[PDB]
């Protein structure tokens, strides 16, 4: 019996939310997430993974939730699992240094112009995949917005040669990172966006007490778009996630029900899914 | 050499035959369909298409990654890792095998099912037996299988099939005395299993695009069936309708059909947007 090995590398996208901004734990002056290999001595996976943050930035990490496994994009095998854990910042990075296209709280970036025209170049180059190419750029990148296809975008981006990572004449937006590192965070912002588009779980991210509006700004640096204000309350109110400290705030103080903190606390790491 | 693994890839391709949701196996329902990741797979998916083709020959449409599961044995030089995917499809002239030949207590649609009394007497005394982890042990029985009060979740099955895996009531945990509910499979993939069918639920939940698990032209009630099938459960049939509307799913073909007794029903297919967004994502 032959048996076929590969790195197995576990990867951590831990995100926080200071000032309004998402933020994501990096290591080596940010040029990729904390990451290590899966040992023998690792209980699980994610136990594993816990060791990793823990020598690499000595941070406290609560609740985990498996993203998404890579194999690796190099021309032996690399397999990447990632994980998403949602933490408050302690004793930092933004999302948008390394996804400056994904936010669109002040209207569409104007990067997008030089983004869809080199997309439109390289849709144009062949013509036997024009049409193809250009539905997948209209659905992915605007409409001719859906802040969930982050992961569309970021792998049309290394398809097309417009992310350093493909390594094509280099054209790049935003920082580039270590190996797969910014695939992997492309994960992250997905799952967290398709997580608070219906579902917003998101104690982790706020402190014990919070205003509606509080929450709503937390809400909109996420998704990174602004967010219809009583569409947003009705939404909450809807889902039963919050109710109101009876103290004020210089507005209503409010804080996660207690019955959402003990679901999260029996599910687990692989949560029932909508979809990738 | 540090941090080498061996990658398994697992299939869980779905079909609904007959108003009962089943799964592709191999070896006459023993196993589900699965390979070693190897240097030539470009990637995980298309390493998996060829072990699919090879075991099965069945034609498969589109996949997606459902979870990464690892062992638990250093002869091995590294540890070993599950990856399953979950496809739907039409089934064709590979060994098709219910769902609840396997899971019997996710079909709730006749009522909850007699086998989940001698489960939960099962998993009370083995919550019982160790008194430090009583309560834990409890909180957890009555959440994976609805005992709470908030009722049955039909979604939770992978949490579920966990807690009688490691409360020993299934044959792959091997426990003391042998206890098992359900049709074993090999290695863990009942595991995987799980996970697809609670994947698959908490899609349907929300927006339902399962034109991959039904004919091109299908009736309303054909595909209130089909979803009554995935769920385990009975549908509340104008809160259905009313879903599928306000998605903007289907869309009349023009064409009738003749139900059994004679009553005419329009025939619906999913729009073709829907099936352009699946393709592009």
């Amino acid at each position: 019996v032959t048996i076929g090995l590969a790195h197995a590398e576990l990867i951590a996208v831990v995100t926080a939310i200071t000032t309004d901004e998402p933020r994501v734990m990096t290591v080596r002056e940010g040029a990729a997430l904390p990451s290590g290999p899966f040992e023998f001595g690792h209980r699980t996976l994610q136990s594993g993974l816990r060791e990793w943050i823990h020598e690499q930035t000595h941070h406290p990490v609560g609740y985990l939730e498996q993203l998404y496994t890579f194999a690796d994009r190099d021309r032996g095998r690399t397999i990447s699992i990632g994980y998403l854990g949602l933490v408050r910042e302690q004793e930092w990075h933004g999302w948008y240094e390394y996804f400056p296209w994904e936010d669109h709280r002040q209207g569409r970036p104007d990067i997008l112009d030089s983004i869809i025209d080199k997309l439109r170049a390289w849709a144009d180059s062949e013509p036997d995949s024009r049409a193809q190419r250009h539905l997948r750029a209209d659905f992915t990148f605007g409409l001719d917005w859906n802040e969930e296809l982050t992961l569309q975008r970021y792998e049309l981006l290394y398809e097309a040669g417009l992310v350093g990572e493909a390594q094509s004449p280099r054209i790049n937006f935003g920082r580039p990172m270590f190996a797969d590192h910014r695939r992997i965070l492309a994960t992250g912002i997905a799952r967290l966006r398709a997580k608070i588009k219906y579902r917003p779980v998101v104690f982790e991210l706020m402190a014990d007490s919070f205003t509606l509006l509080q929450l709503q700004r937390a809400i909109e640096a996420l998704a990174g778009l602004t967010l219809h204000k009583q569409n947003f309350r009705r939404l909450i109110e809807q889902q039963q996630l919050v109710e109101e400290t009876g103290d004020m705030a210089t507005a209503k103080l409010f804080r996660f029900r207690q019955t959402v903190l003990d679901e999260r606390a029996l599910s687990g790491t692989k949560l029932p899914l909508s979809r990738n």
